[PDB]
DNA sequence: AAACATGTTTTAAAACATGTTT
DNA sequence: AAACATGTTTTAAAACATGTTT
């Protein structure tokens, strides 16, 4: 299984979330001290990238899901069959109906499965912020609930976003848990009460 | 052309269907069948004069709400592809309704309408029995995402001539769920308005 | 492969049967003919009646071998649970291997045997014709574990396979019956009977 | 010698044991009902600190005189089974085990053949009034080949580094499958 | 024999988790 | 949001099966 350890690296690589409009019906929200994303299915979810020094030539940003619990860590993470086949969300998408993670607003995006591992992940060419901007924003879409039967089956997962050299050398990586449910607002308020 | 009829039609042979926290339960006041997935469901047929020759009994599911009637009712992709319940089995894996205990049961998909149903040759009751019994199995829960997506359905059991002329028809709503007992009681209190 | 359990009267019309089952409510054993099943308390002696219609050959023998009833289990040898196999109780000064489920009492020629390849255990007795004026040759069997013995039969039904054989193990006849070794043969039998 | 004593002896340090489902304890019957292998928390209390290498020993013994002389051990089934015996520092025969303490040491008396398990005594955590010991019982009371439904008593003893007894408390233990049911049973029985 | 004892299974009820409707 | 809907899990109670005690 692939690494899931925070490694800031040569470019002080960092992922973070802009304000989580606590406005009850927020499409997604983020608990900082839980290191957890609460996102509704398919809704676009902006992620912030910051680097302390410019990265290599044609560096890239990969996003890969993986289960949290040790017992499942071995098993790939993809969309449950119901979702993989159903008409919704698939319409005319440049992404394979199996991949749980999609990037929005980037035709340079490119999805991928590893012949060997057969693990699914989406890559995007790193691109520095615009003038007077501190972050590079990447738009993500998560295509199944963390409760789809025939998929995550209510089995927690976490996203492993990593920065890499055009040829796969790991320049940095960060990780957060992701529960994609119907009420991120409520499921977060509650999670913050279990303690 | 139009969506299959759902009006009761006793017909010339006075065709009627009836039912005897168990595997299922039937509310007569709501004409609705509550039952667990894949479990066996006994349905009682009754006629008052023997039906014709190759007379058959066909069961076909169809959505209850007008908003959905035009969509064929089938199993969700999950269940249709799963190994579970489809191992040794002659029912095409997509068919919602199956019949167990009858080797003559034949599944059919309309070449034009694409509708799926399962027929059984009609046979009179056993000697001293008043009912011909048919054993039905329902292969998806009503809530199956990718399938019925909790849209209510009606079962349309129809007595037909060897060549598909309808001789009788009875209907009832079917709610395939995990706790027929609970859910039925729910609907019952719901009207306790 | 798993040994055969089909009745085979054979050339000598070999048959097995049981005398009165004395019901008594507290009988040490009882046999249901309609279920071909023997109900009997552990260790208590169990008389079985053999009958032939023509004398068997020379060193002809009678072998009794237990085997699981259900296909799911047929391949597992039937032996005593570890508790009983190690206990002093019953193994006191016995000539019989402490692991063997079936024993025969009252016969010094009885010989226990474990198949070197199959590992199956059985007990043989040299065949002897009935006493003068008697129609049956009687064999006294003892069953050393209750059916429910954890670590052993674990409530898996068994069948007893009594077989008439040639001095060199060629089978001449075979009869079978289910055996339920329990604490209240009376109760349990009545149970199975009401059950149907 | 004679069979180990079972009389309560608070001793100089006012040694006492008590209890805070997987188990339940009846105070009126001084009897512990609990499932096999499931963890059982027991609360020790002293009023003055025990000596140096002071230890807490737990030893099972039959309750009825008819049986007191027989060592209490695991039935052959459980003693040989792989189940509960895989990676274990406890000898597979010992009825009583302690979980969560690497210093726990099992012992068999060379002469009496009795088995028990000791744990070095340690004062409660700061702001806690009880030292807690986690006990596991590895056979049901009914185990054929073992306890064969003969009731037992647990004898938890506070001892000096060299086995001089400083305090002793006792309680009956019934290891079964439904502590709840069985306890209610004994309660109605009276 | 009848009543009990006691581990297992079956059934029933609540409680959860989480998506939808009002 | 608040209430509901609905499959899963947890807990509780009965019912079994079967050996022991009275
Ligand atoms: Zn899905
Ligand atoms: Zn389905
Ligand atoms: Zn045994
Ligand atoms: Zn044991």
């Amino acid at each position: 299984s692939p690494s899931n350890t925070d490694y800031p690296g040569p470019h002080s690589f960092d992922v973070s979330f802009q304000q989580s409009s606590t406005a009850k019906s927020a499409t997604w929200t983020y608990s900082t001290e839980l290191k957890k994303l609460y996102c509704q299915i398919a809704k676009t979810c902006p992620i912030q990238i910051k680097v302390m020094t410019p990265p290599p030539q044609g560096a890239v940003i990969r996003a890969m899901p993986v289960y949290k619990k040790a017992e499942h860590v071995t098993e790939v993470v993809k969309r449950c069959p119901n979702h993989e086949l159903s008409r919704e969300f698939n319409e005319g998408q440049i992404a394979p109906p199996s991949h749980l993670i999609r990037v929005e607003g980037n035709s340079h995006a490119q999805y991928v499965e590893d012949p060997i591992t057969g693990r699914q992940s989406v890559l995007v060419p790193y691109e520095p912020p615009q003038v007077g901007t501190e972050f590079t924003t990447v738009l993500y879409n998560f295509m199944c609930n963390s409760s789809c039967v025939g998929g995550m089956n209510r089995r927690p997962i976490l996203i492993i976003v990593t920065l890499e050299t055009r040829d796969g050398q790991v320049l940095g990586r960060r990780c957060f848990e992701a529960r994609i449910c119907a009420c991120p607002g409520r499921d977060r308020k509650a999670d913050e009460d279990s303690i």
